[PDB]
């Protein structure tokens, strides 16, 4: 590659990914847009799930992916077209007879020593993601495709549970490029025929050298746990961005002559000579880290502010909005605290009989929360709705609910304003406080450090009431599409421009 190419590095993608993927589509779009160069690189290794699949379920380019683990090789990102028979033909043949159960298929054979289990793409296709070879009861080989079998793993039994020892990768034709061999679930040893890698780090560090980094380069870090150094080091080359995409500091450790960054920078910005620029999403966060270097740090570095998200237009309601109806969308995790919205919503429902609660996301605090709905025997009014495509869903209803103790930016703050809704939610920065003009187009709660139970449920329960009994609801979400009109798309692309105009040139 000659022209300039913006590389953005993350860890992993899933099917219901948080808001640091979702940014990173949003920017895709952007760079879409500017007719910008750009690759969006994942280093994880995610086999569960063809990579492409995740990928374009979150709108990026099949051509805008780069997989570290797939990058060596000659197969490209793609859907999984790979089926049961072009499966089989890997194993031997004489097939007695099957087995389905959802997106399992069980392929039995006459010699009753061996089977193979197709994991179907999907339940009513034979589309295979990827399949498990067992023998006398061992499962020896698993195999996984795209339009071919890019990559074979390798398990021997040790007390009777398969021991993973070995990952292939192959190019199309079905050779392999290179091995790893694994020790209890540790990349150890990249063997690439001709030479060898120890450890994830350096085979990281030999794909970053593989991207040929120029002067024009852009490299633009996401998250980096494991892998920051190796990229530091090999961006020196090219141009490097880190984006602190959460709250970067402990509030309650930090005092006037310590500070506890979050985990998640303290490596970046330690570093912080090492890195062109910082992204933060809102001017408050830009103050605020600014202030910190000088007064913690003997670094001075270049922090720009670039919203990781923007509005393409405002949505209207297509078909009206459900009188009553309130919104929540979020990782279903504690520091979202939507047990906090729940009981709230069961305390207004007393004033306001008519009042429904969606709760979109996913997450490990879906058991809790069934919980506290079922007690309540709340089922017909307070529902989760899963991890779902929010564009249309949003202007379908009357109000967005957030207990979240801290948004770095928050992009359903935004994505819910620019449909309309008012907003509820805890007077704590960065995204509350940039998309809740308190009284206007909704409300700022106060917070408090001891996050008293009952006190806040009677809080925002108290809130929605006041909403509808003062009738704000048509006010407030004129204003929240006025606020909105601030995070349009048309103004991001010019921000992106300008930057990458800079980093291009000078
Ligand atoms: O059911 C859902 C819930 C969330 N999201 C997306 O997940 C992202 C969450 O980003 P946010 O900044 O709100 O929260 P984070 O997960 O970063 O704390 C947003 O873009 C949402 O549109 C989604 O697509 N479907
Ligand atoms: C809890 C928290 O701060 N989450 C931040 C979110 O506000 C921001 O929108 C996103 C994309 O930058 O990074 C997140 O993970």
């Amino acid at each position: 590659h000659h022209h300039m190419t913006i590389y953005n590095i993350n860890l992993g993608i899933g099917w219901a990914s948080s808001g640091v993927e979702y940014a990173q589509a949003y920017r895709a779009g952007v760079f879409r847009k500017l007719n910008l160069s750009s690759k969006f690189i994942f280093t994880d290794m995610i086999l569960a799930d063809n990579i492409q699949h995740l990928t374009a379920n979150i709108g990026f380019d099949d051509n805008q992916v780069i997989w570290l683990y797939n990058h060596f090789t000659d197969i490209k990102i793609a859907p999984t077209s790979v089926t049961v028979d072009d499966v089989l033909a890997y194993f031997g043949g004489e097939e007695s007879h099957r087995e389905k159960n959802g997106k399992v298929l069980r392929v039995f054979f006459f010699d009753q020593d061996k089977f193979v289990t197709c994991y179907l793409v999907d339940e009513n296709k034979d589309l295979v993601q990827h399949a498990e070879y067992v023998f006398k009861g061992n499962l020896i080989r698993k195999d996984y495709f795209s339009y071919t079998r890019y990559c074979s793993e390798y398990f021997a039994p040790k007390d009777n549970v398969a021991v993973l020892y070995q990952r292939t990768f192959y190019n199309e034709d079905g050779t392999p490029v290179y091995d790893i061999l694994m020790n209890q679930g540790k990349e150890e040893v990249y063997h690439f025929k001709d030479k060898i890698f120890y450890g994830k780090q350096a085979f990281v560090r030999a794909f970053m050298k593989s991207l040929n980094l120029n002067k024009s380069d852009l490299v633009i870090l996401d998250r980096e746990t494991g892998i920051g150094q190796v990229v530091f080091e090999e961006a020196q080359t090219a141009h490097l961005a880190v984006v602190v995409h959460a709250e970067h500091y402990s509030e309650n450790a930090t005092n006037e002559d310590y500070i506890l960054w979050n985990n998640y920078y303290d490596y970046q910005f330690t570093n912080a000579d090492k890195v062109d620029f910082f992204i933060v999403s809102t001017d408050r966060q830009n103050e605020v880290l600014q202030e910190q270097f000088a007064k913690y740090t003997q670094h001075q570095p270049k922090i720009v502010t670039i919203p990781v998200g923007s509005i393409d237009s405002l949505t209207d309601s297509s078909q009206g909005r459900k009188p009553f109806s309130l919104i929540t969308a979020s990782r279903l995790a504690k520091e979202k605290h939507i047990d906090w919205l729940v009981k709230a919503v069961i305390e207004a429902h007393k004033e306001l009989p008519e009042l429904t609660f969606d709760i979109y996301g996913s997450g490990g605090e879906d058991s809790l929360l069934r919980e506290i709905i079922a007690n309540h025997q709340a089922e017909d009014y307070i529902q989760l709705k899963g991890h779902a495509e929010l564009s249309q869903i949003y202007s379908q209803y009357e109000v967005y609910l957030t207990a979240s103790t801290s948004e770095g930016f928050g992009l359903t703050l935004m994505e819910a304003i620019g449909s309309g809704l008012p907003l509820i939610g805890f007077d704590v920065p960065y995204g509350n406080q940039t998309f809740i003009e308190d009284g206007q187009n909704g409300y700022l709660i106060p917070s408090s450090s001891d996050h008293v139970e009952d006190q806040i449920k009677q809080a925002y329960a108290a809130k929605i009431c006041q909403l509808y009994q003062e009738n704000r609801l048509e006010a407030m979400r004129a204003y929240s599409y006025q606020i909105a009109e601030g995070f349009l798309t048309k103004e991001i692309l010019e921000k992106w421009k300008k930057t990458v105009e800079e980093v291009l040139h000078d």
